[PDB]
């Protein structure tokens, strides 16, 4: 009989005056495919000064550095580009909630239904001036433990930026006076052309159709692939083809395996083209590379097109080859600028059954310490945006308390109930 | 009373041979920042029936014609966080210290129960300078009896125990009148270089472990636990009667390591819901293809980790933990596994990420029983009466080290000695568990 009740929502402003300014964003930031809300729960165990008072104070100091987080995002009808008005002005919503259970009856969110996870996550405050891109919630439990939930405009940051923001927040909450990385803006370094005569590539357009779609009985489950299974899939993949000098990554073999199993589960039109989308960091593709204080979107999506027949008939090694080549092309500066141009064309001009995007958030907890008194979250659960979940499979790391899953990977999959049944059975073949 | 060691001189011993002037790269295993610790060991020699200090200085000078990187300077860039070793420049050489003690070897009982702080009186410090530090240093402490302690210090970034043993044996081979080291040494640290995976986030095992209610404390004690061969034999038999181990035999390292883990979880009273991690090292000399030649003295092992909850460690049988320890060893012996472990270390080095997490439940086993099995060390003052490895101060608190007893203790042939560093309260409980 779980009931989570919000007690309060305050608007928290920067601890120092910010001159009124209007900021522009990068081409990657303005990508209307990226106007989704990232969400993550940080689960803290009880202790042997209340956490919400410490975090609220740190948030106000955090906005001294990350003051664009306190502004308002709005897309201009002239540009169809985003504008961020900060300073004087604003503030980040901060919600405190209580739950009528102990943390342990939720297993530290190790198996949380992603709908149920919404009870611990804030939403973005929307207004005349647009929406504030950042929001925080603290849900206190009867054990004395608590969950720190966060929402963040994906137009504002990627996971790298999200990770530094949250760690800076807990660093300040723990007594540090400065964050360890100073944030920069510099979003004009990722600004594209666009090209007047070139029709843009739109991902998911004209992809293979599924006999099960459209439906509205979609289910989200979290699938676990153990380090044992990952090695044996790598071992077998290396025997089909020695990649010689090069090593094959877990993201590559699992990604290819998810693609195959998804195509078969959705029974995609074998003559139709299916498209694997993968994100590739480009922090070091620009010259000079972006500093660590850069927290805007700093990746581009690569796409591997195959027929559903090809995906179903190719070996795993055959697909890894294409995946590896997709990542190599991402590392060319001249390709990056034509990706940027393509995005800008999509913006300036203003279904996908049939399009499969892999997302990687295993690194959500590596960018610094989150200890500010209650010792390093016992679990970090990223929650896939409702806007994209049907297209997305997300790689995430297990709880640090799950000793039997050390070195394993968890994949959040969203499929029609029919397809999901056949999808789990294909994944069984990994063990 | 008290013990007083007086250093008489330190000179930089240079090679008796011309050596190349190079800036050498190190392997991925060598560049691991967790490996930048200083190995130390005391080699005790009794009096003949003065001379030995001078003979080892000449020997060291001849040794550096072969292991000439040892005379270089170690300095890690901040460009790529990689260590570089610069040899053959001006002012190179190995620090070589001669000291005297105001007591006879008899009164320290050949270092058989030496306190680790006392033992530091016989070990050199590593020479630091604007150009970094030398990886290697020697100290000969002369005693009133006529015997002497050969103390050595060795950066783990330079070698593992296999290379350390070959260097010390080459040093005494030379001092004994031989002209060549019996094994020709090679550098080729390029053989063990990882290729970091662009899309693979770094994985640091055992970074965040179960809490101990005794930590943090300043009240740490180090003690040497002795296990005679017949208790080892009795524990092995009992472990065989829990699980039919096939024709797999169970090793002393596995079964005692498992018992050490259980006892340590109990001694430290770790949060039973938390995760405790057992680390062990697995040589990979023959895992790489081509295999490593015997003259390779760089780091040639990978660390394997067994994670469990502190409650599973207490409830599992000894045999249960042995099956897990054997499984870890099987996986380090996969060539493709070692490539990925190499890639992950490279990625850890390059990202230079913040060190975080509770290390209370991290338990790392080292094995230095093999320190004196690579050759003779007679030159001639007769085969050392004792070889005492000293745990790096940087790792002592999460490390238990296996060592062989002195060669003068007949009652302990087949026996094992374990060096244990725990909070004082935990050491009490720990010694009680060791009593069985």
């Amino acid at each position: 009989p779980l009931m989570v009740e919000k007690m309060l929502t305050e608007m928290v402003k920067p601890s120092k005056h910010i001159p009124q300014q209007t900021l522009n964003l990068s081409t990657l930031d303005n990508d209307p495919y990226n106007e989704v809300i990232y969400k993550a729960c940080y689960v803290f165990k009880a202790k042997n000064n209340r956490p919400e008072a410490l975090l609220r104070e740190a948030l106000s100091d955090l906005l001294g550095y990350y003051y664009p987080l306190s502004g308002s995002l709005k897309r201009q009808e002239s540009d169809r580009k985003l504008q961020l008005s900060c300073g004087g002005d604003g503030g980040v919503p901060f919600t405190v909630a209580t739950a009528n259970v102990e943390l342990s009856s939720l297993k530290n969110l190790e198996n949380i239904d992603s709908d149920t996870a919404l009870n611990f996550l804030p939403v973005l405050h929307v207004d005349i001036d647009g929406y504030r891109p950042f929001a925080l919630q603290v849900t206190k439990f009867e054990c004395g433990g608590f969950i720190l939930g966060m929402a963040m405009s994906h137009a504002m940051c990627d996971g790298y930026g999200e990770g530094h923001i949250m760690c800076a927040l807990t660093d300040l909450a723990g007594g540090k006076k400065k964050p360890m990385v100073t944030p920069i803006w510099e979003r004009e370094r990722l600004v594209g052309k666009p090209e007047d005569d070139q029709p843009p590539f739109v991902p998911g357009d004209d992809t293979a159709a599924s006999p099960y779609l459209p439906t509205d009985d979609w289910v989200t489950e979290k699938i676990t692939i153990r380090a044992d299974s990952i090695r044996r899939l790598k071992e077998a993949t290396l025997k089909e083809y020695d990649f010689s000098n090069e090593t094959i990554t877990t993201f590559e073999v699992i990604g290819a395996y998810l693609w195959k199993s998804r195509v078969k589960a959705l029974n995609l039109d074998r003559d139709g083209v299916t498209v694997l989308g993968l994100s590739v960091g480009i922090r070091n593709v620009v010259d000079p590379p972006l500093p660590d204080g850069y927290y805007g979107n700093a990746y581009i999506d690569m796409y591997v097109p195959l027929t559903a027949r090809e995906v179903e008939e190719f070996t795993i090694s055959d697909i890894v080859k294409l995946i590896k080549e997709a990542k190599r092309n991402a590392h060319d500066k001249d390709y990056l600028q034509e990706e940027l141009a393509n995005t800008e064309k999509i913006i300036k001009m203003n279904k996908k059954d049939g399009l499969f995007c892999l997302t990687d958030w295993r690194n959500i907890g590596i960018f610094g310490s989150m200890d500010f008194g209650w010792d390093e979250p016992v679990n970090i659960v990223p929650v896939v945006p409702s806007e994209t979940a049907r297209t997305v499979n997300m790689f995430m790391r297990p709880s640090r308390l799950e000793s039997d899953m050390v070195g394993g990977v968890q994949i959040v999959v969203t499929l029609p109930r029919i397809a999901m049944v056949k999808f789990k059975e294909e994944m069984e073949a990994l063990e």
